[PDB]
């Protein structure tokens, strides 16, 4: 496993440190 339930586990911005403020349903930062 990695950090979020909104992104697919293997992301390009969340790879070493998390950027998301909502965290467990939907985000406006990884589009
Ligand atoms: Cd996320
Ligand atoms: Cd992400
Ligand atoms: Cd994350
Ligand atoms: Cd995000």
């Amino acid at each position: 496993k990695s950090c979020c339930s909104c992104c697919p586990v293997g992301c390009s911005k969340c790879a070493q440190g998390c950027v998301c403020k909502g965290a467990a349903d939907k985000c406006t930062c990884c589009a």
